[PDB]
């Protein structure tokens, strides 16, 4: 059944749930972002009205098939009515089309829910300045002190001095990129751009970038494979034999791969710094793996939280196991007591 944690109280709303059915009592369905764990049941068949950004809703007709009618675009920063209730869409600085949601609740409440965030002091400066939030829906995600990240500024500059230094050294060295949804798009498009290269592509991946309002995008991407010496792949295929593979198929036009590995966390974060990163080669194929995160670290995450100053913390991420509850809930009140609200 829905859990409490995707009901909005005093509205008739819903947030990112699309696979319990019909949710009894819901008059109009938010999407937060285009991610599969988030739009999970959605399609052609869905007859309720779904309130989104603009990319989102491309992605949703483009992508899922969503018939139009049903689709409910709202622009950025603006105050909406949507049923009654006024809402403002706010950017999450997670992956493309990703919002925030702030509802002002008739009986004067106001509940701000992130969806799935990376926390910014940019934030501290948009429309949330303006009013008290009761009550924060909050991506916690990487909740807990160990999870340190570089910021996305110092992966990309690591990201295109290797790969610029790797072909310079080699003009027959090949660049492949790993990708399984939206998001961290930086990665092979700063990595493109270095080398005067196109991003090649297959045609599905090809028509979901093309959903994403980015400039001049006709003149960064292509299903030309052949004109391209960058090629994003799936994330799946980015390991010895699916590159020795690939590499078979480009027909002696290149002698050596270096593979990108865009992961959230992984535990060489503990240790070592990004300027430390070191690949796994085996032959003529090595690969990276690059700390380039779309969620808040722990410290991100706690700035925010004590600068909003909210009465109440609903969790959204590792709600499943009573150990990760009663963890969350101990930073929160270390949190509350530490800033004094
Ligand atoms: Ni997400």
């Amino acid at each position: 059944t829905c859990p409490f944690y995707k009901k909005i109280p005093g509205t008739g709303f819903t947030v990112d749930a699309f696979q319990y059915g019909v949710v009894e009592g819901c008059t109009a369905y938010f999407l937060t972002h285009f991610h599969s764990d988030h739009y999970a049941g959605l399609s052609k068949h869905f007859t309720f009205p779904v309130y989104c950004s603009e990319i989102t809703g491309n992605l949703l007709k483009n992508k899922l098939h969503v018939q139009e009618q049903y689709i409910h675009p709202l622009p950025l920063d603006t105050e909406c009515i949507v049923n009654g209730v006024k809402v403002v869409l706010l950017d999450a600085n997670h992956c493309p089309g990703a919002v925030m949601i702030l509802f002002y609740l008739p009986n004067g409440t106001v509940i701000l829910h992130t969806g799935d965030f990376r926390a910014d002091p940019s934030m501290e400066r948009s429309l949330l300045a303006d009013q008290k939030v009761h009550m924060l829906y909050l991506d916690t995600t990487y909740c807990s002190p160990e999870y340190t990240f570089p910021s996305q500024q110092e992966v990309i500059r690591f990201a295109i001095n290797t790969a610029f230094e790797a072909v310079t050294l080699n003009p027959h060295a090949l660049v492949v990129c790993g990708t399984y949804s939206i998001g961290k798009e930086k990665v092979f498009l700063a990595i493109a751009d270095v080398l005067g290269s196109k991003v090649g592509m297959s045609q599905e991946k090809y028509k979901t970038l093309q959903c994403l309002n980015i400039p001049e995008i006709n003149s960064l991407i292509t299903t030309d494979m052949c004109s391209s010496l960058v090629h994003l792949l799936p994330m799946m295929q980015i390991n010895f034999k699916g590159l020795q593979s690939h590499l078979k198929k480009c027909g002696g036009k290149y002698n050596q791969i270096l593979a990108f590995r865009p992961t959230g966390w992984t535990h060489s974060n503990k240790f070592t710094r990004i300027a430390d990163v070191i690949p796994q080669t085996k032959g003529n194929i090595s690969i990276y793996g690059i700390p380039y995160s779309e969620h808040s670290s722990y410290l991100e995450m706690k700035r925010f939280v004590q600068w909003l100053k909210p009465q109440k913390i609903i969790p959204t991420v590792n709600v499943g196991t009573w150990k990760s509850r009663s963890t969350m809930e101990k930073y929160f009140r270390e949190w509350k007591l530490e800033a004094g609200y």
